[PDB]
């Protein structure tokens, strides 16, 4: 089977910035890819639509996925599936966590190589189209992650 592709339409204080799409590496991390895919379509009855990027650190990453801390599709938190894929550069999609085996819905998009996270955060996808949109988002962050405008996922879903 072809790896899934999903998309986010990004808005800044309600004004459209464009569409970002992601390849999900289901061939290496099937359970982790399936969680993000289903949260993007809304098929379990909840997910990423309407949520914000709450933590943005320029030169590092954009983090989102906490909706009313977030939750996985497998009921609160699931195990680290593997560490096959590494944090190799801009556009890498990886799971946020609060220690071992604490994956939920929160995720981050890298804007640099973040090798110090290897073996602790599960990498599961990469930006395919719209990397410049992620770079534009990054400009609304700060040292501590606070955003100066409301950066939201206005819409989301599956393309393949
Ligand atoms: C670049 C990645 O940096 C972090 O992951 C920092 N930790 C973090 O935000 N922890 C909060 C959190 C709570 C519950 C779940 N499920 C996931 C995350």
């Amino acid at each position: 089977m072809v790896n899934p592709t999903v998309f986010f339409d990004i808005a800044v204080d309600g004004e459209p910035l464009g569409r970002v799409s992601f390849e999900l590496f289901a061939d290496k991390v099937p359970k982790t890819a399936e969680n993000f895919r289903a949260l993007s379509t809304g098929e379990k009855g909840f997910g990423y639509k309407g949520s914000c990027f709450h933590r943005i650190i320029p030169g590092f990453m954009c983090q989102g996925g906490a909706f009313t801390g977030g939750k996985s599709i497998y009921g609160e938190k699931f195990e680290d599936e593997n560490f096959i894929l590494k944090h190799t550069g801009p556009g890498i999609l990886s799971m946020a966590n609060a220690g071992p085996n604490t994956n939920g819905s929160q995720f981050f998009i890298c804007t640099a190589k973040t090798e110090w996270l290897d073996g602790k955060h599960v990498v599961f996808g990469k930006v395919k189209e719209g990397m410049n949109i992620v770079e534009a988002m990054e400009r609304f962050g700060s040292r501590n992650g606070k955003t100066s405008k409301k950066i939201t996922i206005a819409d989301c879903g599956q393309l393949e």
